């Protein structure tokens, strides 16, 4: 396998970078970065090494500038964390117009898959797939991937169930237009209206919980790097092995609502997404759903 | 961990010993089995501590014959896979007695040496989990059967097939009697936290012939090599480790019921059950549809027949 | 990848097979044997999916008569575990030859299909890998015995009880015949990179019996449980991982051995050799002492004796 | 188990802290650092758990500042990786500072090993053991362990093998004095001398690159983090799982070498779950053991002009 992570130099690419590198399955790992960054990653990959310890023999680790992406050629996946941090529309305009670019860039190399985490991760994703003329099947972005499995653990303790027993999710918006699907939430195959524990869930505490965590670990330290590597790894796994897991990510979405990328049920595989979940949304779902549409074709 | 596997001997036994031998937590493996397999028992401990090749050197492997159980003590869990084979002139009733004689037995064995969790494979396992619980007289939380677990795994992994997603995404279960009377709960079955009835492949699922092959699953194996020896081994070793890192999973299992649902009582049947350090920790009730629970009801009479006959 | 089991009925082969089937790096699973066994492979197969449980969904069994050995194209190795046990009343060279047809006409057949590299696990594992490696037409690097693998690790386990370090810090090896011949390297023994003669400890370490037991291994557990099959399975286990990670580790093997030692050339023995993607890519050639490269030489020539009175059937 | 991580905020502190609560033996890990960081370590413990999705239920990770070490009572290990980043003598006294009183307070709380990971690392061993009053047996650092393991996969690189097969070690002090223990090198069982490719070996630029990795990284990327980490996480499941490896650290040594005295060095050691249960005594060639009393007289400089403070 060959993934490049472009944006290599910041916190998740980071750790996104050390984690792949450790798979058995990433043969040739590609770390970009702006000029000003090669050097740095230069160490990146130093340190990467002295984790291996030997032990990945096989691995092969590369280091180039956004200039010369010829060695993207042949790439299974790129995974683009470059963006700025932070009004919303001049970040959505500052972040879109660098996505857009390394989306053509990568497009005139090869015919790839393109894993997109910068924010806004929708509309980053809408612009990517733009930008790139790429398959709606090949192009899909983080969303709200990271705020259903925080949501789940948050269930699943509450509940006092492993983890594994919790199924649920949350489509929408990255943001605060988030659709917990409170329909498609069970525990063991119960629907969790079932229980009668539900009854007692602090709903609203977990859910503002969930909206504020960027806000949260930003004022903390400044942003999440380990969680988010994780997540993503889990993902890149999930393509390689051709897992068919239904996992919850920034898609295009055409009448499963229409011409806007929003986080939604998708079954991930070898051939990226392979399918776009449509289920049945009770009432308010589906009007918050439509509204956190509405909100996403904006920009 | 301190595990004990009467029973070692067997197929079941010899698999599960092995699978466990591998793992970080098990410190003291203790075989147990009737004099006359000591020698073998030797056998398979040496073949272990091959296959492990000194990648674990704070394990101990024990080898006692029934007679003297002492070395059971402190013991977190006793795995009992001790019983005799069904053969051709024997009834259901007749396989029940016998080897509701032999764990019985060895349930009040044990009992007299420590205050521990068992664990019934031999069948007819919810029988046998019953008649176990009676002459230990622990708790109805320390005494459970695999009954319906394996059947279950195996009804998961066909509709995660037919569906084409990963195994790891469907939620379902089987409950009722390791039998024909098996009663699987298609109303709590999902795909992703969906209930499978809102996908428009569930009108297209072969449920019939899948039901058929869980069903006949033991008699295809045992007509093709005489039994079913390493998948049960796999599915138990899980169960170990529900229990040793009290992981609270919701499994299958054969276990004690009296009023959870509607009209079962004084049962050792397959239901779901929280499972965590301290055994059962929780037996999930759940509304059954009509014809969920008027099939949980003729499973359940099916085995309180055996049952009330094995208790003297 | 892609691994043929022949003869996967077995104990051993059914263990190999389950341990195999876990692994992730293995796409396509090849049971082979005679037919009248085509329906216990099957169960084999059944049991081996259930305790998969379901993991591994891009995982392919096949079972297979050994007449349309076709199924075994494109395998990146090929095991072979048939074989007939030593009978009471059988000598040494009567079972050399009994199971030298056996794997001669596997080898040739497994040749006239594709090139592959042959794992011969059959004992008498020396005579049965020079059988393989004749019929075959193979090159000398593809063609490959267990030969005193194990023996080398119960030896290295046992020198670590004794001095109580973890079992990666202890680095032996026991060379020679999968036999009484078997020729244990004290010379090239340490612990933690220091000769274990150096250690105070060495005085008191009952070196007599633990070859004793490494020797006695095979009829000891033959007579409790009948034979070995956790302990080859897992041995043969890391043997094949090496190969497909081409780990490049330095592993003792039943290798045709061609003047790489003070008199010995055109037989297959146990030696150290470096096992990668390609099979033997060196068969590490190492200064003996006195009594060690002697005791080989003799080991060598009973190996000799038995590969030729068997090279033509 | 139950380890305390003093220094969490840093670069070398976060990384073992994930690696270290991702381990299925880590029950209790116990993040500390100076007040002025507590919410920065808070945020350290959110990305943890959020790296952990759940998985790990039984695992506790609190956040404290350095005043109330209350908490570092029934740590297993205390890894010390506070320190600062000047003369030679200058960075040795400022960081003897910190970390002897890091010892001291530990001391007053409770009994346990001190790993430091603070450089110089050997003067700050003998520094923690001294503050600390602790047995000798409980206090180590990573001294010479990560400039081993280079020098093995270099070896291992060259000869075409698998790690595993290289078994060799560097002792002294983690420095420009290090000795390079060619006599203690095997391949498999066999001295790295009967290979004749040894002759062919490029070792002097193999050993020069290990002196200057720290320099290296830190030119471009700021400073190590990933590897020492791995380091640390192997010699942690080392102590907790008493394997009984023979690794490479920085232990007191006295007299178990042929002239070493009182001084904290790197030398081999068989760690367990005692900490240092034994300082392995090797016949050294006359070239090695010159070096090594060379090491051990620059150390004990050092060690002597931090002494006291
Ligand atoms: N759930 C989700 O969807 C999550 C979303 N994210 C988002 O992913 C992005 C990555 O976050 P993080 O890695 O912490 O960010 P950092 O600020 O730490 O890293 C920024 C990266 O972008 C590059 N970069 C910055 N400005 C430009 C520019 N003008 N042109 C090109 N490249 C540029 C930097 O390169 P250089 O070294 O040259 O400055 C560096 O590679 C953020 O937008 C974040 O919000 C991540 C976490 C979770
Ligand atoms: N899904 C499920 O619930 C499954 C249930 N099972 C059941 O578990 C049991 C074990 O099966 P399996 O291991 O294949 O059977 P085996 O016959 O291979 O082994 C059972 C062992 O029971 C012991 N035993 C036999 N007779 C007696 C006796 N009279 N008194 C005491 N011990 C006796 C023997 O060991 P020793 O001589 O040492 O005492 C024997 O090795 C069976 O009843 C089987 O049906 C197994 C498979 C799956
Ligand atoms: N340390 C070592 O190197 C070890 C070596 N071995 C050796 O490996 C071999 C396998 O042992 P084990 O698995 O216990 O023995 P088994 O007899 O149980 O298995 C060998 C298989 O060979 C096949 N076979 C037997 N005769 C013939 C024949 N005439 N033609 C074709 N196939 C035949 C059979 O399968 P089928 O009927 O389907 O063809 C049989 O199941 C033995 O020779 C044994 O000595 C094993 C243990 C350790
Ligand atoms: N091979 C080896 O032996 C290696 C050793 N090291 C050594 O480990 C140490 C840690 O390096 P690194 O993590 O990159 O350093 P950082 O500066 O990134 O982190 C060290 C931490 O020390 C604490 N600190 C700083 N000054 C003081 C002070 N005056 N009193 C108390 N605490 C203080 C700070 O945390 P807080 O503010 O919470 O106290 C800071 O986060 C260094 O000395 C380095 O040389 C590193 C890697 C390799």
């Amino acid at each position: 396998m060959k993934v490049t992570i472009i944006g290599a130099s910041g916190r998740v690419g980071s750790a996104t970078a050390l984690l792949l590198a450790k798979e058995p399955f990433m043969k040739d790992l590609v770390l970009i970065g702006r000029e000003h960054s090669i050097n740095k990653l230069k160490g990146l990959r130093m340190d990467i090494y002295d984790a291996l310890a030997g032990t990945r023999s096989d691995a092969n680790i590369y280091v180039e500038s956004d200039e010369n992406l010829r060695i993207i050629d042949e790439s299974d996946v790129v995974i683009i964390t470059s963006g700025v941090p932070r009004s919303r529309m001049d970040l959505a305009k500052t972040n879109a117009k660098i996505v857009g670019n390394y989306a053509k860039k990568i497009a005139e190399i090869c015919d790839t898959k393109i894993f997109v985490i910068t924010n806004p991760v929708d509309v980053m994703t809408y612009k990517a797939l733009v930008e790139s003329k790429f398959e709606k099947n090949q192009v899909f972005g983080l969303g709200t991937h990271l705020d259903s499995l925080r949501f789940k653990v948050a269930i699943a303790k509450f509940f006092g169930v492993h983890i594994d027993e919790v199924r649920t999710r949350i489509i929408g918006e990255h943001g605060d237009s988030m659709v917990p699907l409170l329909s498609a939430t069970s525990i063991g195959g119960i629907p969790i209206q079932r229980f009668e524990r539900f009854k007692e869930l602090p709903i609203d505490e977990i859910i503002e919980d969930v909206k504020t965590y960027g806000k949260q670990i930003i004022d903390l330290k400044g942003g999440s790097e380990f969680g988010p590597a994780a997540a993503i790894l889990n993902v890149v796994r999930c393509i390689v092995n051709n897992e068919k897991r239904l996992l919850t990510l920034s898609a295009y979405v055409d009448g499963e609502i229409r011409d806007v990328c929003i986080g939604v049920p998708v079954k991930i595989g070898k051939d990226g997404i392979e399918e776009v979940v449509s289920i049945e949304l009770n009432k308010d779902e589906i009007i918050a759903f439509r509204k956190s549409a509405e909100i996403i074709k904006g920009y």
